[PDB]
């Protein structure tokens, strides 16, 4: 019954709300990853920095979705935020593997929403996703795949040495 | 079994984790309040801005707690984040009343943690709370009490007129 | 019945009001000391300047207490201000002795209020006192003890000569 | 028995001391008015600012009188300072009415002292009053009369609305 | 019999003197650690730099204690300074382990003094410790725990390689 | 068995270590002298400043010796540091007399080491001492002799007056 709402299905509105939840969940995951790498018994500052910056990015993603929801005349609805999947994240390798799984999950959710927008004939949504989300996920996933490759080549017969060098020479300088 | 951990009780560690949850919960509440006031059918930009800035502040509070947890050798543990208490926040008056209830809840939690720190003889915790949290809450609650008073004097026989003027002349310029 | 007031006892509120009175009293004392040293028959400009700056500092102390009273939701209550204890302040030595007695009185009052805050479990008050008052009094009392020592070493067989040199070479340049 | 004192009657000296007391009393009144408008349940920052600036001005008035007293070879004598006439100041209208009563009292005291100076043939006193006091009081009283007029036109069928708008649009920007 | 001394127990005064000795001892230890890593047969400039900066910090700590002792009217008393516990400090790992033991000893001494200040009801001492000492020790110990973790992950099957890389890539750049 | 060590006798190495101890001892003495003159019952800031700057200079002397020890391939060895010879230093005159005794002791130790270097045919040591130590001691002793002369001419029939004037007009401006 919005005065402005036009060509904006209830189905898309609902899916946008679910995606917001997924992005806040991802932000929460990165916050946890960040503080894990900041533990005195883990102490990989560059890895902490990588994940803390991702927490911010995911939060910004959610906020961008919510703004758009309002611009189209939809109603934000928030749900419980489930805690991250792990309390301890193991090695940089383990963490980066978990990060790529997470981003692929987000990406597929974006792709699903794009498909719904296409089916509903909502070119504004499709443009919005294209402009602000799809390329960002692709670039991020490529960068994470890059990191994983480099971590894997390093962590050979001397795993600790490799983990230190990656953090020192690839991450946060 | 931390190498650094010293004079840091398990009781304080647990309470710090609970407080982090409370601050993230509060951040989530403010995010919801913010986007509500950004709805086209509510449209009070200064009120949105007030709450969005509080969402950031509460998040920063949580992150400060987590950093300290790590500095003392404690282990961050994250739990589910419950969604805000309302989906719609009514008038600016209603929102500001809900905001003060929330901040008083946070404040009492800080005071409870201070008391636990005192009982455990943990002067670092007590100083940390004093320095970064207690004064901030007091100042915020005073400002919110100030706003509530002004909202109440305005929303007299002409409520809409008063709500508009408060947003225009007190909030976000 | 304040909307904001939290963990703020009536006992602390009352003691804060008494302390305000003590600080304004002290300001009044310094105003009198200042103008005494400005008399044409006393004429010690550096001593006048020392006390006039203390009058301002004590006033600022009172105003800081009152602001805090409001921040906590207490009610300022003002009482009569008793005039300074002397109309004429004698030598610089006499004045500086009277000044140290006065500051020790203020200091003990601050310490008493801190103890009351501790008993009432009011860590905000305790932090407030610690931050803005306790160190300031200690530094001031040390400086006054320093001055007294130097005045005393000077005012030997030639008291007037010593009083002039102290004012000229230690005070207000 | 002053070396400098010339054409300075004991009557004028005494009256100057009384006037100092009146100006410090007025300063004290404004301090109280200021902190009242800073209460969380009153919260009119521009009104607080108006009165706090008047407290400073009245204090400066007293100090100017005392300096002059010394310049003429008179002796400052301080008396008890009576507390302000009210603990709570009601509306901005009530406060501004009380402020004008107070300033008229000061003004009449200045006029009385001028008349005494004239009778004693003390042109220095008369010039001093003229230069630093009489015009200042006239300008202040006019400004307060201006404010009262505007408050009165505002506080019509909607008193709270009027009090808010006056504070926002006339006072402290 | 000090003119200024107020609320400053003999017990606290004595404990402050002991703590000064402990901090100068620690400074002396770091001086020794520094010059060890500067030996031509050890030659780890970044490790030398880390310890030389700690020697300065500990000295500054002692001087801060002594200044405070004087501010409160206590009397500094100096005792013999015992030489460091080792003449040769082994590996960077060994040194960093010894450094953390030392800082924990200092920290516990600060905590003991805080407890004594609390028992004696000396809020100035408690604030002083809180402000200038407790947080500094916590931050330092965390940083040392961080370093130890990184040293340990490096010094794997190739200890010399790890010691070189840590000095080059973590310390003094 | 050093790789670099050349023309550096064990006798010189040992004497260098003893001299380091003497210079650190002297630093410790000056630290004590400094804080004595900072007592509220002594309060001669310029005298405190003179000795605190000497504490730093002596420390720097020791560190210069240690660096050189390493440059030549010798091994620093640290011993206990004996506390200063007095707990209270009396007048500025007494202190300055004690200071000159101390510096003459250091100077003679430098001269003894130079003689040992000459006997051992160690021109690098002799140059090092000449360059960085011998002239510095001579200049310092001359300055102290200058001060003593001026203190003595002042502290005549009015000792306190003289001590104040020296501190004010010769020392730390
Ligand atoms: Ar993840
Ligand atoms: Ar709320
Ligand atoms: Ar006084
Ligand atoms: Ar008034
Ligand atoms: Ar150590
Ligand atoms: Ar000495």
């Amino acid at each position: 019954s919005s005065q402005i709402r036009q060509n904006y299905s209830t189905e898309v509105e609902a899916a946008v709300n679910r995606l917001v939840n997924l992005y806040l969940r991802a932000s929460y995951t990165y916050l946890s990853l960040g503080f894990y790498f900041d533990r005195d018994d883990v102490a990989l500052e560059g890895v902490c920095h990588f994940f803390r910056e991702l927490a911010e990015e995911k939060r910004e993603g959610a906020e961008r979705l919510l703004k758009m929801q309002n611009q189209r005349g939809g109603r934000a609805l928030f749900q419980d935020l489930q805690k991250p999947s792990q309390d301890e994240w193991g090695t940089t390798l383990d963490a980066m593997k978990a990060a790529i799984v997470l981003e692929k999950s987000l990406n597929q959710a974006l792709l699903d929403l794009h498909a719904l927008g296409s089916a509903q004939a909502d070119p504004h949504l499709c443009d919005f996703l294209e402009s602000h989300f799809l390329d960002e996920e692709v670039k991020l996933i490529k960068k994470m795949g890059d990191h994983l490759t480099n971590i894997q080549r390093l962590v050979g017969s001397q795993a600790g040495l490799g983990e230190y060098l990656f953090e020192r020479l690839t991450l946060k300088h």
